[PDB]
RNA sequence: AAUAAAAUAUUACUUUGGAUAGUUUAGUUUCCUGGGCGAUGAAGAACGCAAUGAAUUGCGAUAAGUGAUAGGAACAAUAAAAUGUGAAUAUCCAAAAUUUGAAUGCUUGAAAGUAUACUAAGGUAUAUAUGAUAUUCAAUAUCCA
């Protein structure tokens, strides 16, 4: 057979099919535009970089 | 010999100190009833959340609280807004339940991370050992054409 070495063979292998589903939690993402940006920094060093150098 | 400054002695008032008396939402012991945790993710740890919070308490991205059921007019340190079209308050209930931790895809030091499959993100599942069933195999191990 020109090879010594003996290798487990390869049998078949089904993918996962769960008979329920594992999770029930719903569908929402928790990380939205809304959530991901609490408030505008006020003070006035983040004030300052609004007018020249066009940053929030 | 002499003076009473210091020294000494007693009482009253004051002070330093916190004894004594009165008091107790705290303990100790005995007894009665249970002894009801966790892969459906526990106990423990971390972080976060209050209009003004640092601790503590309560809670988990629905945050000092949501629904439902009871409950019936408060809360307060200050100002707000809501409220008998239901405020406080209570619960073996419902929803929701961050990161970890037996911690379980792989790694983990104070580590930031990262693979595959299913359903760009998000969410699930994938440790080790093990029982049953199904399926694909391996060994002439026993026969055997």
């Amino acid at each position: 057979r020109y090879t010594t070495a003996f290798h487990r063979p390869a049998t078949k292998n089904a993918a996962k099919a769960p008979k329920y589903p594992r999770s029930l939690k719903a569908n929402r993402n928790k990380m939205d535009e809304f959530s991901i940006i609490k408030f505008p920094l006020a003070t006035e060093t983040a004030l300052k970089k609004i007018e020249d150098h066009n940053t929030l």
